[PDB]
This record gives structure tokens, sequence and C-alpha cells, in this order.
């Protein structure tokens, strides 16, 4: 009965000489995301949505392999007494084509959250050529999570 | 009971010689959306696929027909739609007097009562491509239950 | 029972000559938001009206905290109890972490929630766009309610 929702936002710059890692998937591409960690923009947004659902603050309060961060986030959410019910998310990127990699992202997140595949979703959008996202200056992710307090 | 949430995002450019169509409503305006490029129905569509964990709009496919088909697929995965909430971000034109008709369009397409469908509008305070009137963005959130 | 979700978005310009007020907290900074222009409370207000399918902040509507209290009252009177709120402030500067618990406390008090049902997060924009250049501040909110 004790359901809670969270939401998460993250953006990183796209620079050359970094490998591209979104949703724990290394995607072949001539640029990658810039950050202190591996800068996995999708995992960061999801981590934030989970801490938010559980009212545990945010990713900078708590915390690098972003999958390990995601698993520790999930561990702390479980320790606060919440079970995760579902995750949805959107990646907004001009390039590259993310469709061939989506199911793999979905699978990594399921694994890290200990959820079946059917409770995790990843969507991909272009920004229709508008703003810094449209110019391919960075990649944004958005996330939503529903949890319930056991 | 087995609740799930989804979230949707869409943006489209504003261009000359296109009708402005948002939430199924034709709004008098010098320019319209490129793509019927209905940004609001697209966001809601993605929010619903996301909640049912069915992927996204481009993995599946006018916008009202597509919103109807999304609803069909959501029910096919065995979910009922509980509510939809959404925001349109447009510097111009004024959307307020069309919002109720958008809600009515959406409620009909999703076979939902009016009180389970919401549409909100914001400017972007003259900031960015939104503030300059170069595009219109929509955001949506959807709650479903596996019945 | 009858759960519903709302989402909210808000943005304001950051200029000198205005004080910075986010989540009801006055934050010392060379610049502030143009509108009391409380970007966080506006977004949360929008998210609550959205969950209750009551339109948006402009249709209903004093400082932003009284507006939030009136919002919650109307949400109650519509048959809904607030279950939780989560949110994100996106600002390149200044550092918001020290002010987070104050913001949560104001929101919780205004909604009559226990603190552990209100969350506020902070993010930079990695120096991208008008947000990353310190030209505005954005807030996003999600609200869960039940009838
Ligand atoms: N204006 C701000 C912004 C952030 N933070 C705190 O600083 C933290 C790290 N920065 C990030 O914004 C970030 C992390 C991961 N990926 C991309 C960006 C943030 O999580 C918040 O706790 C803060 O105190 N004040
Ligand atoms: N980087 C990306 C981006 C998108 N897609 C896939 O390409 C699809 C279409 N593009 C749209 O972004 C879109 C659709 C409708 N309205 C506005 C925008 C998208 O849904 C995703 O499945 C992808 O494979 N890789
Ligand atoms: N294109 C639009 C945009 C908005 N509105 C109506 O104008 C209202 C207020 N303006 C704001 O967008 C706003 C409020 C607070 N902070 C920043 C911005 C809005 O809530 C909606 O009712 C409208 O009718 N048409
Ligand atoms: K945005
Ligand atoms: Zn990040
Ligand atoms: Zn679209
Ligand atoms: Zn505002």
């Amino acid at each position: 009965m004790d359901f809670r929702i969270g939401q998460g936002y993250d953006v990183h710059q796209l620079v050359p000489g970094r490998p591209l890692i979104i949703g724990g998937v290394t995607i072949p591409y001539e640029r990658g995301l810039l950050g202190h960690s591996d800068a996995d923009v999708l995992l960061h947004a999801i981590t934030d949505a989970l801490f938010g659902a559980a009212a545990l603050g945010d990713i900078g309060r708590h915390f690098a392999d972003s999958r390990a961060l995601l698993r520790e986030c999930a561990s702390r959410v479980a320790q606060a007494g919440f079970a995760i019910r579902n995750v949805d998310s959107t990646i907004i990127a001009q390039a590259p084509k993310l469709a061939p990699h989506i199911d793999a992202m979905r699978a990594n997140i399921a694994a890290d959250l200990d959820l079946p595949l059917d409770r995790v979703n990843v969507k991909a959008k272009t920004n229709e050529k508008l703003g810094y996202l449209g110019r391919g200056e960075g990649i944004e992710a958005q996330a939503a999570a529903l949890v319930v307090r056991e």
C-alpha cells in the first residue's frame, strides 16, 4: 500500500577520447560522456529517481563504475525498507542510433535492480535538431521510479 | 495491486505553413509543428509505453490514431490506465482556452473519464529554443495497473 | 486504492537585483530569480494540481508557500491525500546541498506531510545551455496522491 514515486534528470557533455557508456552499454562511437565517474547519464538519472522515491536525497549526497553505484543505491533503497516496482526512462541524443542497444541497457538495469525485464523500460528520443542536444553537445537522460515501502 | 509509472518527453520545431496541432486541437497560429507532429500526444504515448514497459513510439510505429493504438497495446499487455498528467512548454501562442478540449480529446482516445486526464501549460520564460519560439516541448506522466 | 501521478516543470531567469528564493529558502547569491519566483514550489504546485487533474498553477492563481498551501487544500477538497513528492533543482550555481533540508521542511510543513515523504535533489547542467551558463534555474517535480 505505501507507494512512492521518484524522478531523475541527468546530462553530460559529449567529448572525444572518452568511450560512450549509457545504461552500462559501451556503444561504438567516436566520442563519449564527460564526468568524474564513467558519466553514465542514464544510470545516474535512474539512481536519482530511486533515491528520490525513497526520500534518501540524491546521488551527490551518497557517492566510478555507474553500475556499481546503481547497485549500491538499490541496496540502500532496500535497506530503507522499499521494494522497487518499476523503472522507466528516456535518453535524448542526436546520435548515435541507440535502438540496437536499448534491450541491453534494459537488461543491465534489471540485473542491477534485481527486477524482471518486464518492470524496466528504456526509451530513446532525438531532440529534433533543437538546442545543445540537437547540436550533439551532450546527452540527457530522464527517469521515473515507483517503489513501495514493505 | 501491480501499479507501474511511465514518463514521456517530446519536442518539435515550429515551422511556417503548418497548422499548429496540440492535443488534437488546431490552434490559430502563423506556424505549426514539424514531424501531424502532435508533441503532446507523442509525450503521452511514450509515457504509456514506458509504464507498460513496451519500449517507445519509434519501436512500434495521425497522432490520435497512434494514441489510440498505443492504448490498444497497453491493454494487450494487460494494463489499465489509471491517470495521465502532462505539461506543454510553449512561449506562444496562449494555450489556456484550448486546454479543456485537449483533455477531452485525450480522455476520449484513452477511454478515460475527464477527471483522470490533465494537461498543463508553461512558457519557458524567454529562455532557450523554447523561449525564442523555435519549438514546443511536452512532458507526460502516466500511471497504469496490471489488472 | 485510487492512486494518481502528477508532474511539474518550472523555469525562471537568473539575474542580479533579485534575491534567490528556492523551496521557500532565501539563498545568499550575487543573483536571483525573475517572476517571489520560487521555481521549486511552482513545479511542485503544478505536480499536485496535475495528480488531482485540477489544471495548473495559472488557472487557479501571495508568496509561493501560501500558493502551495492553497494548492494542497484544493487537492484535499478534491478527495486526494498526498503520498509523496520528489523533485530536482537544476542550477549550475550556487551550491544548494546546505539548503536542502530547509527546503524539504518548508514543503513538508506546507503540505502537512512527514519529512520522509518529501524529497529535493539538486543537479548542475554540466555547463550546457542557458542553465549551464547560469542564465536560469529549472525545477522538476513528481507527486503521488491517492483518493
Ligand atoms: N547547484 C547544485 C548542484 C548540485 N549540487 C550537489 O552536487 C552533486 C553533484 N553534481 C551533479 O550535479 C552531477 C552528478 C552526476 N552527474 C551529473 C551531475 C549533486 O548530485 C548535488 O548533490 C549542489 O549542491 N548544488
Ligand atoms: N538516438 C536515437 C534516438 C531515437 N531512436 C529511435 O528512433 C525513434 C524516432 N525518433 C524520435 O526521436 C522522435 C519520434 C517522435 N517524435 C519526436 C521524436 C525513437 O522513438 C527511438 O525509438 C534511436 O534509435 N536513437
Ligand atoms: N502557452 C501558454 C503558456 C502558459 N499558459 C498559462 O499561463 C500560466 C502562467 N505562466 C507560466 O507559464 C509560468 C508560471 C510560473 N512560473 C513561470 C511560468 C500557466 O500556468 C498557464 O495557465 C497559457 O495559457 N499558454
Ligand atoms: K528540459
Ligand atoms: Zn551524471
Ligand atoms: Zn513527436
Ligand atoms: Zn515559476
